[PDB]
């Protein structure tokens, strides 16, 4: 599913991401825009052989099982395919574990490089929330 900007802001809010670990909803929308262009089916292979999955490009090295990432963990206890659903629940619940891990949203290199310190409230401007 390719979300609209306000549609995804609403869905993330309904699933409890607004101000989760102190990160305002615009941070999460911005991170999704640059990780996936709001496409739940986004995948990207890393040079180390791990794969990133879904709207927040969550990596198989630590967070999900795809059966092809040797020596990896599955800390969200989900198949990586769950992260590609039209239903964002699995992605949101796994993102809450990642952002709690110690480095906050810096876990997402596109957030650090493209969202951090910018006017992220622009990403939710206009939306009925
Ligand atoms: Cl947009
Ligand atoms: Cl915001
Ligand atoms: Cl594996
Ligand atoms: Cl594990
Ligand atoms: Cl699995
Ligand atoms: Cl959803
Ligand atoms: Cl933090
Ligand atoms: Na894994």
């Amino acid at each position: 599913k390719v979300f609209g900007r306000c549609e995804l802001a609403a869905a993330m809010k309904r699933h409890g991401l607004d101000n989760y670990r102190g990160y305002s909803l615009g941070n999460w929308v911005c991170a999704a825009k640059f990780e996936s262009n709001f496409n739940t089916q986004a995948t990207n292979r890393n040079t180390d052989g791990s794969t990133d999955y879904g709207i927040l490009q969550i990596n198989s090295r630590w967070w999900c099982n795809d059966g092809r990432t040797p020596g990896s963990r599955n800390l969200c206890n989900i198949p990586c395919s769950a992260l590609l659903s039209s239903d964002i629940t699995a992605s949101v619940n796994c993102a809450k574990k990642i952002v709690s891990d110690g480095n906050g949203m810096n876990a997402w290199v596109a957030w650090r490089n493209r969202c951090k310190g910018t006017d992220v409230q622009a990403w939710i401007r206009g939306c009925r929330l």
